[PDB]
């Protein structure tokens, strides 16, 4: 099947990005040894991860392989190292990279930022339809194809939510990222579908600040704090990231709705799509 990539034909060009478990690199898959082969993104378990990360890494691959949607990064296949030196994930190559790296370099208007947001919600609504939570939604983990279509990536923290249940209670977090996480995640280690919607709210905040570092969630939360305990206490008292410069009231309201303290009262991604469509169409012309 076309899902089998032979390592001997993979010609490394450069590195592309670093995720939770893995480093993504650009390769030419070149069976004819001709320079004419297809360009693909290949992700590998980080060199300084031990054997205990292998199960989590395989799960990322297993998850992405079961996903098929226009706003999810496309699984192409795997490459098995003959000689027990691991398994590599092969994906579509999207040269534009992440929203986090794209936004600072380009002047992007509000309507387009809301279109990016809408497309993230469509992909995430699809993800939740498959009974998966992402657990690492941030602008740095959202990629863009050549016509600026959103491709959600780094599924290194993703998990199946047990059937019947609204959340998954995590065992042990290697990395967080705490400034994108809902209170129930920080306190009770519970990750609801609604917890991804919280993270989406922070990602929308990132879009509206154009991923400026001085306005980043860590920078702004550390200013409010004046750390995970104090972050938890900050959010429990109802403090939130401020309204970005030039952000309309109703768009900030959308963000605040995603940050409601009670997980079950936040909008679902399905709810978010029509609202974002409406505000997008409103703010063009
Ligand atoms: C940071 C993260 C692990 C989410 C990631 N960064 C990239 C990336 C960065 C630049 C670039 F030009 C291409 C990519 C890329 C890609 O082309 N395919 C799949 C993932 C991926 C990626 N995945």
């Amino acid at each position: 099947d076309p899902t089998v990539f032979h390592k001997r034909y993979l010609k490394k060009i450069r590195d592309l990005g670093e995720g939770h478990f893995g480093k993504v690199s650009l390769y030419c898959y070149d069976p004819t040894n001709d320079g004419t082969g297809e360009m693909v993104a290949v992700k590998a378990l980080k060199a300084d991860c031990g054997p205990q990360h292998r199960s989590g890494w395989k799960q990322e691959i297993d998850i992405l392989r079961t996903l098929y949607h226009e706003h999810i990064i496309k699984y192409k296949g795997c490459c098995e190292d003959q000689g027990e030196k691991s398994l590599q994930l092969v994906m579509e190559y999207v040269p534009l990279g992440s929203l986090r790296d794209y936004l600072p370099r380009h002047s992007i208007g509000l309507a387009q930022l809301l279109l990016f947001a809408q497309q993230i919600c469509e992909g995430m609504a699809y993800l939740h339809a498959q009974h998966y939570i992402h657990r690492n939604l941030a602008a740095r983990n959202v990629l863009l194809d050549n016509d600026r279509l959103v491709k959600i990536g780094d599924f290194g923290l993703a998990k199946a939510v047990p059937e019947g249940h609204e959340y998954y209670r995590v065992r042990e977090d290697g990395d967080s990222p705490v400034f994108w996480y809902a209170p129930e995640c920080l306190k009770e280690y519970k990750f609801y579908y609604a917890s991804d919607v919280w993270s989406f709210g922070v990602t929308l905040y990132e879009l509206l600040t154009h991923c400026d570092s001085s306005q980043s969630p860590p920078t702004k939360f550390l200013e409010l704090i004046g750390t995970v305990l104090r972050l938890t206490e900050l959010l429990e008292r109802g403090e939130r990231l401020p309204r970005p410069d030039k952000c309309p009231c109703e768009v900030y309201h959308l963000m605040k709705n995603c940050w409601e303290t009670e997980a079950s009262f936040r909008p679902t991604f399905e709810n978010l799509i029509p609202i974002l469509k409406t505000v997008h169409e409103k703010y063009r012309h």
